[PDB]
């Protein structure tokens, strides 16, 4: 009942929560709910963390989150005990200007692929917008933001074209001419004077600005600038003839970024920091999609970034970074490939995981990952005391691998990474799938992990 | 509001009637609720119409069915008002043996195409699972039916290769080897001497007849046969910024069939058979998709034989059926396409429909369609009188043109035959999309049909 | 020993009835022999079938055969009971005008292929000739028909070019200029022709010593002879063979396997039928033309069964039969071969659908379209088997496969009755000589019959 009840919990949160900023925000309330401090990245934190440290999280661009708990009699020794994950999703983008003609009375927006969307798999999908929105209140100079999203309103969809014109409803489709998001027909208020004041009339839609204006409960001429995704409303939903998976979209990394966060509050539950000695965090990452050089992504370093600025204002005393981060275990946390059945020349025999048995370790002697033999033992030791199973993902010699932040949290900090993560069906379509049993497993590992790092690592 | 509401029960009648069978015995349930009488075909309608005619239907395989209104003071001069559609649509069947064996712990079903499904766009869908069971009660001789629907449970899905594989995650697919429902990852009850009596036992999974067999409330042993869909199971909605569209799946062609049905029993309210002059029906074939050449498609005659039968029946006196029909309108109801915005290329200039805003001619002069200048002249007239719109539909000289039962009808009845229906976009798709007014606007006119026919026809 | 007996039977039937005509000429012989009565199409059967109902038959085209009993109790509810098969196969058909100058001596004749022949498979084959003549006794204006046919003797035989002459040699082969079938090489002394035999409509048209080869086979004079269609087929015997015997190697099994196996079968059930008593219609329609369409009126879609019925009913009772209530009853079996699992070509079978030799009837499913067979059909059959302790073995395409066709739709659409598609398998259907299970024969004409026997009963339980 435990991990049918988790599962639902993940559906509502991937369904409730469709962009970046959502989740985001849904973690920063979920953390606020649990006692955690929040922490401006613009404010010196020397009198915000004192000696008894504590719980707390930041965020930077609203999308680039950390939540740390910190031990009063934590040392530089003891490292930290890190998971790091991304949470944004292979989505659409609206454009700066989305603004389109209408085409013989069809209304349509503008929009690009943030990572590898706009194919066949997008097409014919019930698509809804939402995303974060900047806005200036009359009389006012101060910039304010505020998160929309039409869900259960699908307002457009990416129309395939009938089979029966032959040819040109063949794909692979142009993605600047052909998968265009249809928004409406409309049928014949003109703009007024006062919305035409918005800074973005003529490069959106009068009809898309009053709509997300009425979401945010602002004036159009409010509007300053907006970054909206276009995303698959269709909500989650437990699947197989026996229920062994979990159907729904965004899994890579949400996935792995819910059961890591939800690990670490109900490892959080169990600890007062008065009495404990060791840094724990879930670090989640913007960008990862799109290689993780931006200042949100893995690369902008936001966890380094967090250790020394903790560190500092902890004690009086210097602390050695290097001394840290050499004692310290990451656990880079993404979603690898569950066999799929139907292709099984693509799966390295002995090497691949199934649906609800475990986490699963991803190997790659050519640097794709960050996993090594010390590390590899240390999460099959972990998994032996706690009780968990781990599986193997690498790829055949002959195939191709994905890439994580793994290589990068680990050459950024120097200190031992480990990539792994739940298995999953279809990663990168618009609706994926996975175990059922999957995210409660997740989060009992991610659990034992925050619990027993330090002892197993110390084994070694 | 009338739009909106009969909108919605489109949606719900898709819903809750994923196969061909459901859809049969949803019209059936609808007509007796009418009092429309259910004739059997294998029995001699001699001594159940007679000189009063009446409201009767009759259903053939469980597939294709008729309803008529037969007015007592008909003749055969009057001919008969027809609109024909169909009733099956593109979909997945389970094989007559969908047992596999287990591939590395997935459970999977051998499973085929009706039509040019098992593609892209069936990939990552959420697949239920239902259709017709036949089975005998244990201890007796007779066989009986029953359907089954595991909506809203997806019990399969047809995984997509993750991008990351390269290559061997690009299409298209082989609908045989790559495009196969996964239905379970079972752990490890045996079968019992009992389930093992089925005649299906060892042909399909004993996890699959053991749920079909509960949906029907039947015993294992009990059953004997079955003819299976696999179909999407996601509601369809209303969508667009503006509310403009309709998302569903099976649009073509239960959208005309539905709107064709709907008009029948509001005009059937109206009509007094003790007065009337007029023989009306909806016929709703099977098989279209593959050719209508089956005893239940277009050119197994449904039609022809409900005209013979009940003038025979009706009167002493012999009908000459080459005049009833030489005096008949029949409109081969199916859907046609919308204009795409992002494949202008593909739609012929001033001959495309658009979303809301009538009923559309499909018109073809290379035998494709059956509408002939005396028929548009008719449909135009009709809907000047009627208050409807009536758009056009014809392919450019460069493209393609899919087919219809209509020059099927035409050829077999020898009456005049005009092809039209309410447009859709991605026709043939898991899941398309027509305008939101589309329904009741396709209602309207068809009710202006039955009404007016006659005296416009009487003008020629 | 029965099943031998049947295979020896069924070996001897093709071997001495090679081309369509034989075959009808062969069935009509046989309802003779059991009382069947023969009615001409061109005549109304009004007082050619009385209420006693009966035993009969009739021939269109002599290529098309409907072998029907009625009793004297059969009403409209009950139905009709069929089994439509075809009776024409792949072959090569002599043109209207097959002569051809000799090349370097050799006498060749033109001809056409009926169906895919002509290829590889046709090289290299002992080909007799035979068919239908059509003549005029002399100092009469009477048109007679005669059936001829050659066999044992080979006439003709397509010549493969040796390898040794490299690319030339590489099939595949131009149907027109490469596979032409060698008759002869004539030497000087094929005497001139006579003045009697240029008054032939045919002189001219076909070399001379064909035409007074054909001409004595039918016992007539070259001047008589008027018109022909005329065969060419392999004249070698079939054989049961398999180191255990477990097969059967004959020509021309698609569709005279079937057609033989129905016919038989109905004339086993006839012996125990009493139509005074029976209140059954039953029939075996076989067709022409299956192999280029049945769009003839000797084929399927020209509707002989169709006729048979509403002809029947018609004369039968004064009262009126209700056709749509009949077919609405009725179930019709096409039966036509499909194919047995070939092991050299497994990636072409699909898994759990395909049949073996000696084992039983085989269904024939497509969900596409290509076969009219159904749910209810299955259920019937499979109930059907169990009552008669019959096995069904199933068939149907992989999905990226391709599929042949039947007379089942047409039959269905026309008729409105369900229809099941299925079959005795093979394997090489359509080469010019194929194999079966040497007991398939008696195993189907065993199904066929339990059909006549029971469909009714069974049909009743749905
Ligand atoms: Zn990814
Ligand atoms: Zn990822
Ligand atoms: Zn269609
Ligand atoms: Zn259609
Ligand atoms: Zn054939
Ligand atoms: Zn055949």
């Amino acid at each position: 009942h435990n991990y049918e009840d988790i599962a639902q919990e993940f559906i509502d949160f991937i369904y409730k929560n469709p962009t970046t900023y959502h989740v985001v925000s849904f973690f920063a309330e979920l953390l606020d709910k649990h006692n955690f401090k929040y922490l401006s990245e613009k404010s010196n934190w020397q009198d915000s963390i004192g000696e008894d440290g504590g719980k707390f999280y930041t965020i930077r661009n609203g999308t680039n989150l950390s939540a740390f708990i910190l031990g009063k009699n934590w040392r530089a020794e003891k490292g930290v005990g890190v998971i790091g994950s991304h949470v944004d999703a292979l989505t659409v983008k609206l454009k700066p200007v989305s603004f389109k003609d209408t085409a013989e009375g069809y209304g349509r927006i503008a929009v690009a692929p943030y990572g590898g969307t706009l194919n066949e798999l997008w097409l014919d999908r019930d698509l809804g917008i939402g995303g974060r929105l900047l806005y200036k209140k009359k009389g006012t100079n101060e910039i304010k933001s505020a998160l929309v999203d039409s869900t259960p309103l699908p307002v457009c969809r990416i129309p395939s074209l009938a089979p029966h014109f032959g040819k040109p409803a063949e794909g692979p489709f142009d993605k600047e001419d052909q998968t265009i998001p249809v928004i409406g027909f409309p049928t014949p208020e003109p703009p007024t004077d006062d919305e035409k004041k918005s800074p973005l009339f003529g490069k959106h839609c009068i009809h898309l600005l009053r709509y997300v204006a009425k979401l945010a409960g602002v004036e159009v001429s409010e509007l300053i600038q907006m970054d909206l995704d276009l995303f698959d409303v269709q909500k989650g939903t437990i699947g197989g003839i026996g229920k062994h998976f979990l159907f729904a979209p965004r899994l890579d990394d949400r996935l792995c970024s819910f059961a890591a966060m939800i690990a670490l509050i109900c490892y959080a539950k169990d600890v007062n920091t008065e009495e404990s000695d060791l840094f724990s965090t879930v670090t989640l990452y913007d960008n990862e999609e799109i290689g993780s050089l931006t200042r949100q992504g893995a690369k902008g370093g936001l966890l380094e970034s967090v250790v020394e600025r903790s560190s500092s204002a902890f004690t009086k005393k210097p602390v050695d970074l290097h001394t840290v981060w050499a004692n310290s275990i990451i656990l880079s946390a993404d979603v690898n490939h569950l066999y799929n059945p139907n292709f099984p020349e693509v799966y390295l025999k002995n090497h691949f995981p199934v649906p609800n048995v475990g986490i699963t370790l991803s190997l790659d002697p050519n640097g794709h990952m960050a996993t090594d033999v010390v590390g590899t033992a240390l999460v099959e030791e972990l998994a032996r005391r706690n009780g968990d199973k781990v599986q193997y993902f690498q790829i055949k010699n002959n195939s191709r691998s994905g890439g994580t932040i793994g290589p990068s949290l680990a050459s950024q900090t120097g200190a031992r990474t480990i990539d792994l993560g739940i298995a999953q069906l279809s990663m990168h379509s618009i609706r994926a799938a996975t175990g059922s049993k999957d995210v409660g497993l997740g989060v009992k590992f991610f659990n034992g992990f925050f619990k027993h790092w330090r002892s197993v690592y110390d084994e070694f």
